[PDB]
């Protein structure tokens, strides 16, 4: 069993916990406390690999030990959030900081796409995404569409930039 150490970030609000829930739970949980930060494990196969991902869901020591030792970050805004958007570029700055390096593996999540009226077009995000070097997806926690496609994603990715 392989571990993969995953850290999910991004502004209050955009769904960092839902998705989380969904990728463990398979469903949608509505009023997750926004408060509550804490490490999910989910055993899965990737590629023909078992995988024990470990993730932290963040809302701290341990957020501090995940951000210095994590593998991989899930950079989560939501569509209808410009301001979330917006403020990726201090997320990636804090993770550039902590890795010193523009490599990273990471993925650029846009959340709630069930919602109608996005204020964030896609392609605004893949712009943003393509001047990170990162792959962007996606998704909603609501319907699930997307949610195994980032998580697994961002393990492809820490294999691309690692051996595992
Ligand atoms: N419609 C929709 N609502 C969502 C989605 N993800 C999260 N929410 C809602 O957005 C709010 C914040 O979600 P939450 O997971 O707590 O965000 P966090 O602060 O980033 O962890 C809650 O009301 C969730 O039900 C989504 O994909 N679609
Ligand atoms: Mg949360």
């Amino acid at each position: 069993m392989t571990e993969y150490k995953l850290v999910v970030v991004g502004a209050d609000g955009v769904g960092k916990s839902a998705l989380t829930i969904q990728l463990i739970q398979n469903h949608f949980v509505d009023e997750y406390d926004p408060t509550i930060e804490d490490s999910y494990r989910k055993q899965v196969v990737i590629d023909g690999e078992t995988c024990l991902l470990d993730i932290l869901d963040t809302a701290s020591a341990m957020r501090d030990q995940y951000m210095r030792t994590g593998e991989g970050f899930l950079c989560v805004f939501a569509i209808n959030n410009t301001k979330s958007f917006e403020d990726i570029h201090h997320y990636r700055e804090q993770i550039k900081r902590v890795k010193d390096s523009e490599d990273v593996p990471m993925v650029l999540v846009g959340n709630k796409c069930d919602l109608p009226s996005r204020t964030v077009d896609t392609k605004q995000a893949q712009d943003l995404a393509r001047s990170y070097g990162i792959p962007f997806i996606e998704t909603s926690a609501k319907t699930r569409q997307g949610v195994d496609d980032a998580f697994y994603t961002l393990v492809r990715e820490i294999r691309k930039h690692k051996e595992k």
